[PDB]
């Protein structure tokens, strides 16, 4: 019967997910909520009409044993805590990115959860569950265009506030390239470099936009990722892939076509929000359903975390030294192989 | 809340609603069956593990006053019999196509439910729910391409079987066309005409396929229809509407993009049942939202039934005549504004 | 040497293909003008600076020992007269279209061409000699879709003068369909209808725009054809031809594409002149080298001329009687098969 | 009146010169031809049935006081030779890439040319005759999407033979986007480096093939170019501008679509010769209108031709460093302003 739910962090994207598991997906409720503020917390309850108690921490929430699972969905840096701790309770957790800012905290919970000796922790990498993306897969899995030899990408923003900065770029924007990248040819990241064009008016001073990303994985495919988080036409995610015998590429999102005034034109989508949609509901309701009937959940995991921890860590220091730096990977765990 | 729902009529369809509700959807589960074989039913119980009394009939299912609302699911001549006892019974029920097989059948559920002073009855028109044609709407409604003069559209199927006649092609297949535009452009069938091609190699000897189906709106807007189910490469689905000052057109299904062997290529679907998917799962998540929010239905009302009714019928008459022959619709009851 | 060309009426047209035969094609010359206004003629001659004499008419013109051929580019019912006296002196004629102004005109110079023994007519229609149709053409003719059923068509245009009658839509307009589709297809029209959506608002008056054509062949392809000379969107030429086993249809004129604003577009050409300027440049060529190397033309027939006429003719019946029109079809003389 | 040119070198390219020259073209006529095979140029002139004479050499050829101009279609590495004769006898010269086999090579006929004090070379760079290279480049210069920041671009191949080695990807490839940049944007080269990915199959194994080419200019424009001379599946070129508010990018070159066994497709041309006939033919007239009207050619220049060395020359050195190597541009000589 029902997944029991706790939620550690009512933000913007907890919100969200309650919305989702209470009113559009099947199998789950939330029963307890947190954080940090005490109200809004209560807020939240209210605004959904939650069979919930506010707890005022995670230890608290995640003593309750009427909770089977959680989702963290606090701000970044408090996530490695909860996820340890959710672990250790052992009960099953849906982590939003980051698992944790450094690649020691995803390489701890890794450590935890192998100890567990099952699979507790789900990685909120959606992209993964997105028609175009599992498409591409398909594609590779059975071969279609020979082996991959190189790809090439483009995230793009409309625009960005003041906070965002430079390292962003690749920590905030180029971890879901980062995640799906290697996920799709199944090969690991070797070195990164990061190349500056000038820079675009549209960027406040501080900023480095856009940039492009030259990443080889140890398989020998090449990736070029350009970031471009001000563009101002829209926000474009294009990836195209391309094998000895052929090329895929992820296609434009769904949008009538219009003529006139002496254009042909489909919608470019403004907001990041309307992007992925889809992909978050099924990653949620596959979290649920694995738990259900496998025991365990199924989506991206722990070491994908890490993979993404120290990947971005390169691509910082890249930006940095602006050289050709090594990715530090460690070898994949037989827990996870 | 728990919408409790009772199925009437557990084939294919019906199944895929009970799946829809019991793994997919919010709000709801179902917790009556009944169908022509009980044994049958008993299995679909068993198959998707619900908490569920088969009956013999629908009687005694429409009896159980633990059943809020039904889906009408059964050999689609039955459907206008279930209707009307849940009418009386007061249920809400979602009807899948048709409503009723006759205009007169429609215009006897149109009353009864006048009679109950509430909308009760959904028919199953999943189209409107699309997020093509919803797309298409908002345009048109924003005055995007000014007045609609034309619509040219196609319905296409790979392959047919031996017992799909002549008259399906309009009763079975162009019906979906048949509602969903006069919906999108808020204006009422005239007359019809149908022009027969030469027959299709693909065809049995039996069946006109392909047609040309021409209908005229009060308003003065002109659709020309394709209907061709023997086309071979694919199921598909193309709308393009001509305004005054621009035109609009609904979007191929998503798909990634293939350049390989000398050709630049995306899918073509091969199966109806992969088109609307999602459409149906709105369209049922709906049903249920409008219950639980408004204590009505919200979607296709008995009289877009009937209107669709009325014009399948002409459209037949027109097959058999080759003349232009006229839609003849009652006016719309104040009821149904 | 070059072939020797003289030109009949040199207005707009006139102008255009003196330009190409003297800047842009291989193998010919312009030897001699002749008009009505004695001043742009002789203007012409120096504006292109040609060495040739202006005659005060077409007698004198074809009088004229060193022209070997003409271009009969004048206004438009005087087209007849001159496209018989050039086959009376034995000249090669290239005539823009129309060949004349009724199918009898036509029948007439059918006639002449006959008693001189070979093929010394070519009627402008250039649609043949785009390389969109060409490939149309190459697809149908290597089987590629099966037999083809049915044609979806629409011929669309800004805006028009005020000068445009609702008869120039199937006699100006649809006379480029007409040709190019009998052609593409080897098949005879049989029977034509004419639907008029309700009138735009970008249309005057008088105008009966726009307006859907229905014209089936004798071996039963059904043509579905939109005229929208209003559509204020652009100039635009759409082909789709459904054969048994698949669809092929005429690529958009090539543009570079552009994201800016929330938009992924393309440029629709404003003009009907850029569309087609290639196909006038081949056609032209087409016509000197067909001279030069077989001793007569190649390109549309003076039975094609013939064709269009009185396949016009029962289209303009239809646009008044509002019913379904015969096409008055006399048999092909062997002369030109 | 005709510009008369000799042509050097009958192979294949010179035989297609010859061809639209003599066919296509308007103002030229080939009357002189030289080989160093006798027997093919002697063959040409009757196949092509020229008014021509043929010369055992180049010497002979331009001694010739009624040839007024002269295209190079001979060997590679024999162009600088009879360019440097060419410019000596003052006769205008079309030389078809490479300009010379070195930077120095180059060097020597800009000296030589400037000595004669007007434009007498014009490198056969014939993208910049593309009409879709033109609307990029008259997109950029209306500032259509603010300034050029990045440019991503592939230039792909099916197969090659076993002669073709791992320098001719930039030196025989590559040339071509490495002239029509710097002419898009406007801007110098900087630095390059280049990164290989994995072998494809479809390479011999002394070849490196793809290869990922990186280019930088001075004013910052960062260029990502793709070489894949074995991708199998056609040939060919990809461009894509992002500049500050938007996205340019090229077309796909004229094609039918298809709709057939689940797939809806458009052809990918498997032969270079096909995807720029038609800038081959703007480029020659350009050619012959420019000496006509101007008295001096107006095409890429000589100095075209000793950037597209220098900077080859460059890639080939960062092909075998594997590191970012420096573009050594000289100043730009007023001749060239
Ligand atoms: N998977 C995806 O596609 C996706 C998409 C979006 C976000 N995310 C991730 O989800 C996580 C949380 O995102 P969110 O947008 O929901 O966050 P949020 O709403 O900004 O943060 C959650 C709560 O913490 C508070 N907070 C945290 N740090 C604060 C600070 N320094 N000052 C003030 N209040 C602070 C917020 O208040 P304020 O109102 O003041 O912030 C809010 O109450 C992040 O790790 C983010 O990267 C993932
Ligand atoms: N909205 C849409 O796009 C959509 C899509 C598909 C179907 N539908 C509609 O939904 C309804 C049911 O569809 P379905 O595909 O599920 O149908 P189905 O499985 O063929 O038929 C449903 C039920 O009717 C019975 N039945 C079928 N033919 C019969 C006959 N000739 N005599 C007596 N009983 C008969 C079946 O018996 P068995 O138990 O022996 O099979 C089954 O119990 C139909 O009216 C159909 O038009 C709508
Ligand atoms: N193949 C195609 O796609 C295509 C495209 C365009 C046109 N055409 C055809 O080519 C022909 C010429 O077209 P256009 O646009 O060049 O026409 P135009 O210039 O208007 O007509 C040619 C000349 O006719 C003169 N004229 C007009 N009315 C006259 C009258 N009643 N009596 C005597 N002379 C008269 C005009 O004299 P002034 O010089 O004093 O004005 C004009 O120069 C037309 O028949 C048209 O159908 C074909
Ligand atoms: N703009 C463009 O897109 C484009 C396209 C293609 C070529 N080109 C350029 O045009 C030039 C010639 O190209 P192509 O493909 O036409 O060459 P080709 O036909 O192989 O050679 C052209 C001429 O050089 C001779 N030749 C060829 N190989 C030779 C060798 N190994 N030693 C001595 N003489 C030799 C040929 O005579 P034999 O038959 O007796 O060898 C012929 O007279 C090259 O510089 C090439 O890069 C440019």
């Amino acid at each position: 019967m029902s997944l029991r739910i706790g939620v550690i962090g009512t933000g913007k994207i907890g919100k969200e997910h309650i919305n989702r598991i209470t009113n559009k997906l099947s199998g789950a409720e939330i029963v307890a909520v947190t954080s940090v503020n005490q109200e809004a917390a209560q807020k939240v309850v209210e605004q959904y009409q939650l069979n919930a108690t506010v707890y005022p921490n995670d230890d608290s929430l995640l003593a309750d044993e009427n909770v089977d699972a959680v989702l963290v969905t606090s701000w970044g840096p408090a996530h490695e805590s909860s996820v340890l701790k959710a672990i250790k309770a052992q009960k099953y957790v849906f982590c939003e990115k980051p698992l944790a800012t450094t690649a020691e905290g995803c390489m701890r919970i890794v450590e935890e959860e192998i100890k567990v000796g099952k699979r507790l922790v789900q990685v909120g990498f959606m992209r993964r569950y997105d028609s175009g993306y599992v498409q591409l897969k398909e594609a590779l899995d059975n071969h279609v265009i020979g082996e991959p030899l190189m790809i090439h990408c483009a995230h793009r923003n409309p625009t960005v506030g003041d906070n965002y900065t430079t390292d962003m770029a690749v920590v905030d924007t180029l971890v879901h390239e980062i995640d799906v990248l290697h996920w799709l040819v199944n090969d690991d990241y070797e070195s990164v470099q990061v190349i500056y064009p000038k820079k675009s008016k549209n960027a406040l001073p501080h900023l480095k936009d856009p940039q492009i990303v030259v990443i080889e994985t140890k398989g020998g495919i090449v990736i070029n990722a350009e970031i471009y988080v001000n563009c101002k036409y829209g926000y474009d995610i294009q990836c195209e892939i391309v094998g000895e015998d052929g090329i895929i590429k992820l296609p434009e999102p769904s949008s009538i076509s219009l003529r006139k005034e002496g254009r042909f034109s489909t919608d470019i989508l403004m907001d990041w929000q309307r992007r992925f949609v889809a992909a978050y509901d099924v990653e949620i309701q596959d979290f649920i359903d694995s738990i259900q009937k496998k025991g365990e959940v199924s989506g991206p995991t722990a070491w994908d975390g890490y993979i993404a921890a120290v990947t971005t860590d390169a691509c910082v220091k890249a930006q940095e030294s602006g050289q050709k730096e090594k990715v530090e990977l460690k070898e994949k765990p037989e827990f996870y192989q």
